[PDB]
């Protein structure tokens, strides 16, 4: 008894970043003896900052961190009513971003598979309050992490989000603006030969596996906000190209 030694943030933000979970030793023991979380303004660049989470998701190696499976641990043992995978970062250049978010930003599957098999929410809202706005890291990519990996062109996240069995995301979501997944990729897009041909690749294999996960949801006719499908938002949007594409589909 009588103890247990100062495990403050300083320090486990630096353990954290070089990637060594040995050192970790001491944390849930602190956390534990003061009734501490994770997720305290304590532990966080000011409250609404940068979890350690976070710090050990943006530095990885190997696309890994062998801290993430130790720290989701600690907070699972810590008692902590809110997952620290779920909470979100909002400071001067992150807007509501989740460690899901820069697991997928990152490009990193395997880091992703590891926060979505430890609870993580695959419906977190990330850049929904800057809308063509240039302030922090933030641009328009739907605000969805699937629509995040679709509009990022990566098709093995997109792949694991809609058939994980833990926690599937579903195409139906939109985002503030009413938009899907469909309706960001036209959104995304520019008129470019070489972006047109692969928003139309990755538009194509979501509705796919629309039609294997979601049979009954006609995805298309899904209206936004302004009252638009992706075929009337393309049209309005300019996207010459992929209203082509999207017209073609409709005529079969």
């Amino acid at each position: 008894q009588q103890e247990p030694d100062r495990f403050d943030r300083d320090r486990l933000f630096s353990v954290v970043s070089r990637g060594v979970p040995e050192e970790l030793t001491g944390l849930l023991e602190y956390l534990r003896w003061n009734s501490k979380y994770l997720t305290d303004s304590a532990y966080t660049e000011g409250s609404t900052g940068k979890t350690c989470l976070m710090k050990a998701v943006l530095n990885l190696q190997d696309g890994v961190n062998a801290c993430i499976m130790p720290l989701l641990q600690i907070d699972k043992d810590s008692g902590n009513p809110k997952p620290l995978v779920n909470a979100q970062c909002t400071d001067e250049f992150y807007q509501g971003h989740s460690a899901l978010h820069i697991a997928i930003e990152k490009r990193s599957l395997q880091c992703v598979k590891l926060l979505v098999e430890n609870g993580a929410d695959v419906h977190l809202r990330a850049c929904g309050r800057f809308f063509q706005k240039h302030q922090g890291t933030c641009f328009y990519f739907g605000e969805l992490p699937l629509s995040l990996a679709a509009c990022t062109k990566q098709w093995d996240v997109v792949t694991y989000l809609l058939e994980n069995p833990h926690q599937p995301a579903s195409l139906e979501a939109t985002d503030s603006l009413g938009n899907t997944v469909l309706h960001a990729l036209v959104m995304i897009a520019d008129n470019s030969p070489e972006n047109s041909a692969l928003v139309i690749h990755m538009y194509d294999g979501l509705l796919q596996m629309g039609a294997r996960l979601c049979p009954t949801v006609q995805l298309e006719e899904i209206s936004n906000h302004q009252g638009l499908t992706p075929l009337k938002l393309a049209a309005k949007e300019g996207k010459i190209e992929i209203f082509r594409h999207i017209l073609q589909r409709e005529f079969s």
